[PDB]
């Protein structure tokens, strides 16, 4: 599923992401935009042989099991394939664990480089929430 901006905002709001650990909804939409272009089916391989999965590009090195990242953790306790579903629940539940782990949204390189310190409220402008 490729989400529309407001569609995704509403979905993330329903799943409890607005102001989760102090991050306004705009931050999450901005992150999803640059990580996945709002496509639940996005995958990208890393140089270390890990793979990033889904709308928030969660990394198999730490967070999910894809059966081919030897020595990796499965900290969200999910197959990485679950992160590619049209239903964002698994991605959102995993993201909450990541964002809680001490580094905040700095875990997402595209957030740090493209969202952090910008007007992120722009990303939810116009939406009925
Ligand atoms: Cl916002
Ligand atoms: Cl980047
Ligand atoms: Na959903």
């Amino acid at each position: 599923k490729v989400f529309g901006r407001c569609e995704l905002a509403a979905a993330m709001k329903r799943h409890g992401l607005d102001n989760y650990r102090g991050y306004s909804l705009g931050n999450w939409v901005c992150a999803a935009k640059f990580e996945s272009n709002f496509n639940t089916q996005a995958t990208n391989r890393n140089t270390d042989g890990s793979t990033d999965y889904g709308i928030l590009q969660i990394n198999s090195r730490w967070w999910c099991n894809d059966g081919r990242t030897p020595g990796s953790r499965n900290l969200c306790n999910i197959p990485c394939s679950a992160l590619l579903s049209s239903d964002i629940t698994a991605s959102v539940n995993c993201a909450k664990k990541i964002v809680s782990d001490g580094n905040g949204m700095n875990a997402w390189v595209a957030w740090r480089n493209r969202c952090k310190g910008t007007d992120v409220q722009a990303w939810i402008r116009g939406c009925r929430l």
